[PDB]
């Protein structure tokens, strides 16, 4: 049996990095919701499904996760890291650079039942577009 | 004798909402460490000062930090909140808009010896500057 923060690092790989939405089905709760959905996203597991396979990789290539750091108490686990991934699509406006960025990021997730049930996410995406611009 | 989670509550109100500068110097210890200082900053407590007193009071009227949430786990303490504030100075390029903006943000402090030892931050300044141009 494997720890929330086992979860998030299985979540990191198999979906962040490797894109695997049967991962993701098998990692996601039905009843979840990402409480840092825009006012025009769902905050279900679809549509944060849909902002990885229509935002993030068709956005970013090669994706390489690192965890530095995760915080838990009361079933909630921050995770600090870094999204290093090559800037082949378009990513908030910015047109392909074929530049490598690390976007640095926090989320909030609560596991239930080895499944994400609530998130929070924190980026810098003013330093990774900076990045993309220089 | 008070708590990291009470310590961060009290620099939030003291340091960042009000700007007493003689509580920075009670609550940051002087072999601070800030990680999340930009690239020409010092990651120093005189470098962290600076951001206050040079960017962000200039930048920001009444501020109110809303801290939702502390999650804490091996003596680090992440905080969630939002800042909100009234855009009356010079703001990342942006000149004052008089608009009162929220800033969410997620930083994670150690707490040592009731002061601040290390601190990495995440604001979402992409979704901030977007509210003073809208
Ligand atoms: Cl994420």
């Amino acid at each position: 049996m494997d720890t929330s923060k086992a979860v998030i690092q299985r979540f990191n790989r198999e979906v962040i990095e490797n894109g695997d939405m049967a991962a993701f089905a098998e990692l996601v709760a039905p009843d979840f919701v990402n409480h840092s959905a825009p006012p025009g996203v769902s905050p279900g597991p679809d549509g944060f499904a849909g902002f990885f396979t229509g935002m993030l990789h068709p956005a970013l290539s090669d994706i390489r996760v690192h965890i530095h750091e995760q915080i838990e108490e009361n079933g909630k686990v921050v995770t600090r890291k870094t999204i290093e991934a090559t800037h082949t699509g378009a990513f908030f406006g910015q047109p392909a650079s074929g530049k490598r960025i690390a976007i640095h990021a926090m989320d909030i997730v609560v596991v239930r039942d080895g499944k994400y049930a609530e998130h929070w996410s924190c980026a810098d995406l003013y330093g990774a577009l900076a990045q993309i611009r220089a």
